[PDB]
């Protein structure tokens, strides 16, 4: 009924939507993931929702939306429905790293958003996986 999973976050690299190509989409992702995956910035963003690069959040799959919540608190920080996700996968070398692609609704960017989880990343996909073949199958 719920999935939640305790992630970091790990920041976001801006895609082009030849990046996002069927044939190119997993090695766009892959490279965004490797990029991030030892990368830091420290500079606090007040416009980052407080769900920005190195944060503990709770990752949440409930209503065909993913959640991204303050842990401490449980505050909603952000609302993803997992109809408008372009792309997910997850690291491909020596894993716990997820990532999904979807369109900044304020800004119209293509974003690729990185987690650092502490589960098996692939738990993620693969609950993700369930719910958007449940969405395709009511077609
Ligand atoms: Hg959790
Ligand atoms: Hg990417
Ligand atoms: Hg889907």
């Amino acid at each position: 009924g719920i999935k939640c999973f305790a992630v970091r976050s790990l920041g976001w690299v801006e895609m082009t939507e030849e990046e996002l190509a069927p044939g190119r989409s997993s090695v766009a992702v892959n490279n965004c993931i490797r990029q991030l995956s030892y990368h830091k910035n420290n500079l606090h963003d007040p416009m980052s929702g407080g769900w920005g690069e190195g944060k503990d959040l709770l990752l949440q799959l409930e209503d065909e939306t993913l959640k991204l919540v303050e842990p401490q608190s449980q505050a909603l920080l952000h609302a993803q429905p997992i109809i408008s996700i372009r792309v997910w996968g997850v690291g491909r070398d020596s894993e716990r790293d997820f990532a999904y692609v979807a369109r900044d609704k304020l800004t119209q960017m293509l974003k690729c958003h990185v987690f650092r989880c502490e589960a098996p990343a692939k738990n993620i996909a693969t609950s993700l996986h369930e719910i958007c073949s449940k969405i395709m199958a009511e077609l």
